[PDB]
């Protein structure tokens, strides 16, 4: 392969199914890619294509990249472990859809933000418990992916609410729990999300309100941040400021629910470890 | 609706379904008892002779109906009283118990993994289906489980979810240990410090599977804890056993919180000294 | 003999002498085999082990390790054929085991005591009996024993002793452990590390025995140390142990979970038993 | 030794030293009862049991707890040989280690500057806060006057007569006072199997008091105290611990203790260890069953 064969393995796996983490879509591609040819002559082959895959600055295809080559080790066995790590990271999901539905009230009303496709499957496997649930869900400006996420729950015949990201500490005291997705797990526990993400957790937290994060475990991220300064530019990009993301202290955490297990932020550091240590 | 009635009424309830648990069946009995209880008058005489029959019930050794029971009875605080709408809400929510616990427990099962459980019980075998049907592959090894021999009953039941199944002796627990990855026990009842009192021969298969790392998982309705602390064995009250050249034939053990590494409950995934803290919030429900 | 005389012989020594143990059983036969033998001269020493194999009909590894032991400490030389007359030696030496044993416990039976044993043990029986005579008073737990229910068998052999006892289910071994003051239990066979193998169920009353700090005693004839190395159920050869169904005879009981060993040749720990296993093994 | 001269030897332990737990005053006694016991093992038996209940002559939890686990310990020609007195020996010495055991783990958490909120005398709260002074920290005191014997204002003096400022409330301003206290430091009768206590009547509405507004409600309490009962209400407190403590018209109310559930405790200092009310079955277990 080649960086027009890799911008595009990668690009159009997104579109053959636009359902798939963007990481998953990656990983697939190294995997294609080691299944090319003509030993670390190689190893340096690969690194030069992750940051090549810097067509996308989500912290997920950074990261995922970055457990996948790490989980890797003539190279046949590496196509191997490869494939046997991708297999795994696309269990993910049911996973973490089993673990936190459970966690949703028969008749409550839960509060999100934006749109995620792992909060989705959380959804659904609720309404196949036989839950009744109410969503309420934030636009989110400026890609109105919020309503993307109401279309979705509407369809799986889900009474669901779309209001303004300004209406956020407005509607929380009718709610009775917050569930979003992550872009990425960093190592105190605190998530990276969709610019917004921060002030429904604080707004969450004044009135008493659990907040769970549901995320995939290849989404843990090498990153200790102390505040919004610390997340790099990189990861989300004096008259105008546009961040797509922002960060979420542990503090304003309850749990996570991920492929490794519900956790409480502080238990996020040992599993990262376990995680980045696999073998 | 008099004493023969209720005792045909409960035995015919698992009857038509044996699938049934019993504790479900005599709070199902004591409903209809209550309906037709329109002879009585006073909102206590209710009340009261309702209590009456809980003991009739009580024709049925097992712990879950004493403790179904009595949850039953304080869920429920003139002649015209809407109890009854209470007693069908609260009959409601059991039956949706036992699924909770399947769906709740499946996910643990990890693929390739060897299970250990013993004789025969009706919530570890939802929990097993929900696993085939979430697509898992296991294998079980369940001991026959004297002296009904429910452990057979047990494994062909799973031969025919088409689960890989070894039945083995009640004497080659601890030899059997060293392959199963994981146990998985359902219980008669869960006492006030997160112990269990089940089939007997469940605390042996505890100690075996603490002395080799092997988790110890329960599953178990939230309407079978019990009012209970037992220290040791002589402490269980025999209404439940059946006992303490002489025989000795207890239905049942007591197995400690030492030994139990969690409970998975429709009240959520439990620590033994977690269960403590959600017995009362469930005697106290009605507040 | 022949094949068929072997197996004939031996059956025919347990039946109207259940008395004796399988192990003692075998080597009679095998002294018979050789004498009834004649004519050779390796081909004794190999005719002889080529058929005591045969025994191999009970797969009790007594059978092993005592045929291993008796063949080795006459091999020691047709005059050479007067092996027959240390066979007769070792064959009568190994007839005062039980005895030893039964003299090396009755101190450890203390008057009132509460027994758990498993299944049925003649070194067990002989134990109790040289206590009970012997002026004590105790009484007796012990499993049925699945599935031949030989524990019911050594209960009653314990009532023709009017010592009281009491018979429970398998399962029920974790629920009675706390009434026990201690468990004797006998063994199949006694590996290099001071484990045991013995009638399944023995390892988990082991394991029960040692979370209530009851301590667990073993008590077994040398002639029963073989020498296999198992660290766990798997190590242990199929030949000893015989919708699915697993139904092993016995188990292996790791020497952590034992106590204390009788035997003929005195009381040992079992990290002792290797060291006295090897120097009786090589015994000239 | 007959029932007379028990309770008299009883009350001596106390009077001899006040500052000793009623519970440690009657295990001692106990044992100079076995001492002197003339009577086979089965009478021994009944004879130490049909007299810790005539010790009961004081209806405090404790004292039953402090018994009950004595006898449990204590117990197991054969006649003469009772290597019990030994154990019971042994028992006593441990128990006395307790009080000691709690102050170190607890005064750990009073931050200097503190003003500490507690409830009637407690002696292991005396010493909790002496081990305070002895660690160079700075605090002040409230404490209730409790009535009916009002030994609050005892606990005051107490504390006047240790240098620490302590300022005396009606039982009735708790909530009033709650504003200004930082935390909340009570003593128990009993603790029940669930992580609840037993203890002063007003303990409760104190710490009710203290959850509303976040106080942080640490008990110190010796672990002869765990006692076997698991209430789930008021009713629930036998009446035995309750009543004679220490028509239309009725004060037919008099209770000398009650029940403060495992929801309003932050944490139980004790010789087991610091344990959160759910932690608190596993110890009780682990107290009743070691022997
Ligand atoms: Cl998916």
């Amino acid at each position: 392969m080649d960086d027009k064969e890799l911008i595009e393995y990668f690009k159009s796996q997104m579109k053959e199914d636009p359902d798939m983490a963007s990481a998953v879509a990656a990983i697939r591609t190294l995997l294609e890619f080691l299944k090319r040819d003509k030993q670390g002559l190689r190893a340096n082959l690969t690194s030069a294509i992750e940051t090549l895959c810097g067509v996308d600055s989500s912290v997920a295809v950074s990261s995922g990249g970055e457990l996948f080559l790490r989980f890797i080790s003539c190279k046949k066995i590496m196509i191997e472990r490869g494939e046997l790590f991708l297999r795994r990271i696309s269990l993910s999901r049911n996973k973490i859809a089993d673990l936190c539905h459970t966690f949703i009230k028969d008749g409550a009303t839960i509060l999100t933000h934006a749109y995620s496709r792992v909060v989705l499957r959380v959804l659904e496997a609720a309404v196949a418990a036989k839950k009744r649930f109410s969503v309420y869900v934030t636009e989110s400006q400026p890609d109105l992916s919020g309503k993307k996420m109401a279309k979705a729950l509407c369809h799986l015949n889900v009474p669901v609410t779309v209001v303004l990201d300004a209406a956020v500490g407005y509607i929380m005291e009718k709610a009775d729990l917050v569930i979003v997705g992550a872009e990425g797990v960093v190592e105190n526990g605190g998530i990276i999300n969709k610019i917004g993400t921060n002030q429904m957790a604080v707004c969450a937290k004044a009135q008493n309100k659990p907040f769970y994060v549901v995320a995939e475990s290849f989404k843990f991220v090498r990153l200790f941040p102390l505040n919004q300064q610390d997340v790099p530019d990189k990861f989300k990009y004096l008259k105008e400021e546009h961040p797509w993301v922002d960060y979420t202290a542990p503090s304003l955490i309850t749990l996570l629910f991920t492929d490794l297990g519900v956790l409480t932020p502080s238990a996020v550091s040992d599993e990262l470890i376990k995680l980045y240590l696999a073998a």
